[PDB]
C-alpha cells in the first residue's frame, strides 16, 4: 500500500521507503521525478533550483531537507516547508540521521582525486560524505533529474563523475549561481559579515567578473586582473585563486574553463566561481 | 533500442543496449534477473542461473566480466559460457569491454566497511573494494530486481547484502546454496588447477566442515576442534584460517558460519558451512 499522496499540495515524508514508494508510484503514472538535495534554511539560491525543476513539463518536485554527519548548524524546518509549499513543491523529503544511516557508516563512495583538491584541502573527508549521502537520496527517490547550483562548483563536478562512474541513470542538471544585488553569491554565511566584511566580500565576484572579461586578453591577464581586484580588498584572506577547465583538470591553452576562489573575513570562509573563455 | 528476442540467447556489449533492452523489460512486466559472473561457467555459477530462472516472469540476465580491480591468470572459456547459457534457457548475456566499464580507469570507486579488511581480504584489502565497485555499475547499467550470489564466496556475499543495504539499492539480494561434487568440494574453477593427489586431499575441507557443524551439539569449541583434526590429518593442506564467525561474519552460543581458506600446491580453496552451536 503506497503512502497517501495528495496533488498540488506539499507532502513531507520523513521516511525512506515512503518517499520512495510514492516517487515510484507517481513515475508509473507519468510524472517526472526531479530531486533538489538541500540542508534546510532555504533562501533564493536554493530556490533556483526547485525553480529549474518546476519547469519541466509533467514533473513533481522532491526537495531533501537533510543535514549530513559525515561531510554550528541553524534550522528552520516549519519556514523551510512555508518557502516550498509557496513554491508549489508537492514533495518533501525530511528524513533522520538514523532513517539514513542506520548501520552507522559502513560502506561509503569514495571519490577520484579531485576530492583532495580545491576545498578538498581544509576539508579532505567532505566530498566522501558528498558523494555517499547524494548517491543514497538518487537510489531513494530515483530521480529523472538531479538539480546542484553551480556555486558549488567542485560539488557539482564530483556528481557528474559519481554519476558517469557507477552509470547511474539521472540527467545532472547545474543550476547558476544566484547573486545579491552587487555580485556576491547567496550564502546562509553572508548574515554573519559585518559591514565592512560585507563590503569587502564583493570582491571576489568583482574579480571573477573582471577575470572572465580581461580574459580576451589570455589566461595570465584573467589571472592577474583577479588578483588586482582581491589585493584591493583589506581582510580578504585567499585561500585559493585557480583557474581550471571545466572538469577541473589542468587549464587547456585555450577554450572554456572555470575561475574559482574561496576567501576567508575573518572566521567566514566565502567561494565563488565563473565561467571563462581563454582568448 | 537494440533487438531483443525473447526465448534465445541476447549478447549485449554496450553498457547503453543491455540498459535499454533491460528497461524495456521491465515496462513489459517481467522481472530482471541479474547473475554477475567472470565466465568459465560450471555447475556452480548455474545453479544461480536455475534460481533466477524460476523466478515467475524472470528475464535471466548473466553478466560475463573480468574485472581488473579486484585482483592484484583467470580462467576464459567464452564460447563454451555462451553455450551453457543457451542451453539454460537464459536470454540476455552482457560482456562489456574494459574500455566501456572503466573509461576513466579508477575514479570513483566504492569503500566497503570494515569487513572487507578481514578473511578473504586480510591478504588483499583492495579486493572487496573492486568486487562492490564493479558490482554497483552492474547493478546501475541493468537494474534488476533480484541479484543472486553463491554462499561459496560467502563474504563476498555479505558484503553485497551491506552494500545494497548501505546505499538503498533496490534490488533483493539471493544467496544461492554451495553446489558440491559427489564426495562435498565445493565447486570451483579453481579446482582444475589441482592434481589428482591435491584433488584427493581437497575433501578435507568440506568434510571438515561438516564434521564441525555435527561435533556443534557439544559446542563451539568442540565443533573448531573436529574441523581443525580433519585439517590436521590431511595431506600437504596448508590452512590459511579457519574461523566461525556470526551469520553476518561478526564475532561467535547462537547459530554462525564456518569458514576455511586452505592451499593445495599454489591452489588456494575456500569453503564455508552453516553452523549451530547446541542444536541437533
Ligand atoms: C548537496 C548537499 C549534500 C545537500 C549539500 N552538500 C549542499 O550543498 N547543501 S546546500 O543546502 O548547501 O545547497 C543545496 C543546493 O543549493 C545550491 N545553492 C546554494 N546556494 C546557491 C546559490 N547562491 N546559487 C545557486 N545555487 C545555490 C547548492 O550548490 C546545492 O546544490
Ligand atoms: C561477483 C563477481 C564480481 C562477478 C565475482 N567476484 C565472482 O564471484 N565471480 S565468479 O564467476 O567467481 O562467481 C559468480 C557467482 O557464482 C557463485 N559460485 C561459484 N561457485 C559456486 C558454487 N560452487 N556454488 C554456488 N555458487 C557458486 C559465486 O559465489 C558468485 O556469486
Amino acid at each position: 500500500a503506497i503512502p497517501a499522496f495528495h496533488p498540488g499540495e506539499l507532502n513531507v515524508y520523513s521516511a525512506p521507503g515512503d518517499v520512495a514508494d510514492v516517487s515510484r508510484a507517481l513515475r508509473l503514472t507519468g510524472r517526472r521525478v526531479m530531486l533538489v538535495p538541500t540542508m534546510g534554511a532555504l533562501h533564493e539560491g536554493h530556490l533556483a533550483l526547485v525553480r529549474a525543476a518546476k519547469r519541466v513539463p509533467g514533473s513533481v518536485v522532491v526537495v531533501s531537507i537533510f543535514v549530513n554527519p559525515m561531510q554550528a548548524y541553524p534550522r528552520t524546518p516549519d519556514d523551510d516547508l512555508a518557502q516550498l509549499r509557496a513554491e508549489g513543491v508537492e514533495i518533501a523529503f525530511t528524513p533522520t540521521t538514523a532513517a539514513m544511516y542506520p548501520d552507522g557508516l559502513r560502506t561509503t563512495v569514495q571519490p577520484g582525486p579531485l576530492a583532495a583538491e580545491l576545498e578538498g584541502g581544509p576539508r579532505p573527508t567532505h566530498f566522501a560524505g558528498v558523494l555517499t549521502v547524494v548517491l543514497k537520496l538518487l537510489q531513494i527517490v530515483r530521480p529523472d533529474r538531479v538539480f546542484f547550483g553551480e556555486k558549488d562548483y567542485q560539488q557539482l563536478v564530483l556528481i557528474r563523475q559519481l554519476v558517469a562512474d557507477f552509470n547511474l541513470d539521472v540527467a545532472v542538471v547545474g543550476v547558476p549561481t544566484v547573486r545579491e544585488a552587487d555580485g556576491l553569491a547567496m550564502s546562509s554565511r553572508n548574515r554573519y559579515l559585518d559591514p565592512a566584511q560585507r563590503a569587502a566580500a564583493v570582491a571576489l565576484s568583482a574579480a571573477l567578473t573582471a577575470a572572465a572579461h580581461a580574459a580576451t586578453a589570455g589566461a595570465q591577464a584573467a589571472l592577474d586582473a583577479a588578483r588586482a581586484v582581491l589585493d584591493a580588498a583589506p581582510g580578504v584572506a585567499v585561500d585559493y585563486l585557480e583557474l581550471r577547465d571545466i572538469g577541473l583538470g589542468p587549464m587547456p591553452l585555450n577554450g572554456s574553463g572555470r575561475l574559482l576562489v574561496a576567501a576567508r573575513l575573518g572566521t567566514t570562509r566565502l567561494l565563488d566561481n565563473i565561467a571563462i573563455e581563454i582568448g
